[PDB]
């Protein structure tokens, strides 16, 4: 008999499993594919490696403005073996940590019908809509098998699509991204995105708006065509990638005969991650909290670790889904916490929203021998709601924006104000100091 | 008659000058060399450009682990013209901003004997001690004229010396840095420095401890020798650089006949930057506050801007010299705010100091085809004083540490605690998130 059996060795189950492990629980975790799940084998990890890759290509393409004489070629199959070489080592490490802490791992698909508290941690799996030609399509996952390609088309404009198209261009591949609305990234502040799109277009990424693909044709093998509902046609794609969204691995868990609730396959739970049925719990994007979903590795890490506590020491600590810092690893990258300027106004009203923003050029681009206004930009935004100016949203796009936000999030959670930032003496010279002089 | 005459168009005078400008003051500023002073023409700006340069060289030397075939040469004279090309454009811009805001600029040396409130902003100038051979030496400034060199020796181990030696190696130049104590950077946390030195030595930077140079010989032109007091001799240097420290440009201001006070050339002032003599004020590292000195661009920017206020709108706002975030642009870079673990214990006592630290490898180095333990490292430290654990010091050394700290400083000023950080959901995957899981 186990104190807790973990189903899902991805981000959530693992953390959960090892934490309870730490509190002396007899723990068991069963996995069917490689350990570390989505984030490790087909999300965050490789994605981030390919983002670094595309960063090296730009540095190589531009080293001449820094005194270097450079001639280089890129070979994607190599980036491929290095990167999978890496991934293979993590799985072994995870299985090592799993014996280090006394958890009894089991490889196999899990199914309900010996444990005292059973935790569902089976995240999603990709979504292919009923669209004509969809057979000729692949998913964000599959992209990680691509070692040859001259033209790629992505359908969607969510964060995965944009990160992927920017990584795709910067690897020598001709690139399109189809979007349903007026602009990609419809959920993020529109100014931050105006800068994103301007730069993408500057780098010849083709962005198509108001697109509804009603057909995916296959002239032949690796000669595909994308058909939109308005007359525009787009030919010659070796891969069309659908970045629709993802849905829980919930289909056959032999769950129904348990009256465990289900919205649209997502397992419902409470502040504590408890099911309708007690004993049985759920974290990871495979669930929905209420209802928030929120599919990010660190959130599922929080959840699982915190639960273990209510389960083994004390309840006190619960997961906060409010305030979730994000990084869109686009080119350039985007750091974003809290409300956009418009979300703010939908909540507190325009009479209460003041904004602070900046536009400048990273010092890195000083030697680039080109007209200033053509250098890659950096833009930031402070959205302030109230009277001594609480910061309800914080965003920036640029060189290293991925590394500048974490910290400001510690300050947004502490209800900091324009004035906290203003009394903060800045570090020079850095991109991040601009946040402190928005006067 | 002027409402305020600014002496010194460096960081402080300029900001001061334009701010008061903003409040409708009849302002005048006089400069003798190029505008933007130390930070722009011989400090922060070029230094930072050369740091980026050395960053491109490492990226080029290692692109192969990312799929690239790279063959490159470096040519320092080019980095030199690009970089001075840049600097020339800033001076023009500064002189443009100076007409934009209605300040009457005057080029010439300033000397006391028409203005209502006169502001001293003349920072330092380098220091060469009475040492034998010192004639054969140069200063951090002069380094910016160097376009040829096979071996360089730096005397000192302060932040400028370390930044400069790391930049020097990464430009193909053989490198030594002489230090008086046991380790370079004696003012910063010793663990953060153990990692710094290990990496420097890993990259063949030679670090010499307990060194007292008592002689600087010149066998010939660009064939110099460094003599230490203990028997060690070090030959074949084209340039020996002395990074001793800097002293105020105060020597002949025709000041004495004014009973304006002087410690060791530094002009003394108060919380408000007022002299012994009123009407006359002082910011910039050319002064000493009490007594803090603190020679950083953003501090002198604060001071000058804030003064203008007491001078033109209201006093309320004063400069805080307590809590000064810093970045040592070493390789790797170091972000540091607040107390070291030992400074903490000199203040609150060991019974009250808890520490949190981490050591890991940036994901950037995942594909480097080398044994893990040989990859460039990242190390962080939380120094906590008290009971719910106030963070009195925060440090990290690594890839992008320069960009991760600004933000945490907003949080240290807000007396954040381990637990503020702990409730902060992290961004993945990033170097900076490690700060949030130090459990
Ligand atoms: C391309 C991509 C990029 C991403 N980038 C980021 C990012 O940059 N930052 C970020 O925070 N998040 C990112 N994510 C989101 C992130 O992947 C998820 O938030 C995270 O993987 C959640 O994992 P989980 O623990 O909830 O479930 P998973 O990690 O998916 O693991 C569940 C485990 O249960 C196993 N399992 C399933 N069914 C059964 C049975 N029956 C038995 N075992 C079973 C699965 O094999 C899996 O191992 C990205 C996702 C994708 C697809
Ligand atoms: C190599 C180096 C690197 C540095 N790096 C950094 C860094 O990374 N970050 C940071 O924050 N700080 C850095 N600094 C410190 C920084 O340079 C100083 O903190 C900053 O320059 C302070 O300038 P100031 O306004 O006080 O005086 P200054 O900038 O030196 O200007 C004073 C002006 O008055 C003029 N003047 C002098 N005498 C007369 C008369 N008589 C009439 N006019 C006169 C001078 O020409 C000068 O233009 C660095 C300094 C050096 C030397």
């Amino acid at each position: 008999v186990y104190d807790l059996i973990v189903i899902g060795g991805g981000s959530g189950g693992m953390a959960a499993a090892r934490r309870a492990a730490r509190h002396n629980a007899k723990v068991a975790l069963v996995e069917k594919s490689r350990l570390g799940g989505t984030c490790v084998n087909v999300g965050c990890v490789p994605k981030k490696i390919m983002f670094n890759a595309a960063s090296v290509h730009d540095i190589l393409e531009n080293s001449r403005h820094y005194g270097f004489d450079t001639k280089f070629s890129f070979n994607l199959p190599l980036l491929v073996e290095r990167r999978d070489k890496y991934i293979q080592r993590l799985n072994n490490i995870y299985r090592q940590n799993l014996s280090k802490d006394k958890v009894d791992l089991y490889e196999g698909t899990a199914s309900f019908l010996e444990g005292r508290n059973i935790l569902i941690a089976v995240g999603n799996k990709p979504v292919f809509p009923p669209v004509k030609g969809i057979e000729n399509t692949i998913s964000s996952d599959e992209f990680f098998n691509i070692k040859e390609s001259k033209k790629i088309g992505i359908v969607g404009s969510g964060y995965i699509a944009v990160e992927l198209i920017n990584v795709i261009k910067r690897l020598g591949i001709d690139s399109y991204i189809f979007a349903r609305g007026n602009r990609i990234l419809r959920k993020f502040d529109e100014s931050v995105i105006n800068v994103l799109e301007n730069d993408m277009k500057k780098n010849n990424i083709n962005i198509v708006t108001f697109a509804d693909v009603v057909e995916i044709k296959k002239v032949s093998d690796k000669n595909l065509s994308i058909h939109l509902s308005d007359g525009r046609i787009y030919e010659h794609f070796d891969h069309v990638i659908y970045c629709v969204g993802r849905s829980p691995d919930t289909e056959n868990l032999k769950l129904e005969k348990l009256n465990v609730e289900t919205n649209n396959n997502y397992i419902v739970v409470d502040e504590n991650q408890r099911t309708s049925v007690n004993n049985i719990y759920a974290v990871g994007d495979c669930c929905m909290v209420k209802f928030y979903n929120v599919q990010l590795t660190p959130v599922a890490i929080n959840a699982g670790r915190l639960l273990a506590d209510r389960l083994f020491l004390k309840k006190t600590r619960k997961t906060n889904y409010k305030l979730i810092p994000t990084v869109i690893f686009s080119h350039p990258p985007i750091g974003t916490i809290g409300l956009s300027e418009e979300a703010a106004i939908q909540i507190y009203g325009k009479e209460n929203v003041k904004i602070y923003e900046s536009k400048f050029t990273n010092l890195f681009f000083s030697v680039y021998d080109i007209e200033p206004e053509l250098k890659e930009k950096t833009y930031l935004k402070l959205v302030c709601v109230g009277k001594d100016e609480l910061i309800k949203g914080l965003h920036i796009i640029g060189l290293n924006a991925d590394e500048i936000v974490q910290g400001f999030a510690v300050a947004l959670k502490m209800n900091a104000t324009k004035k906290d930032f203003d009394e903060t003496i800045p570090i020079h010279p850095t991109a991040a100091e601009e946040f402190l002089t928005l006067q």
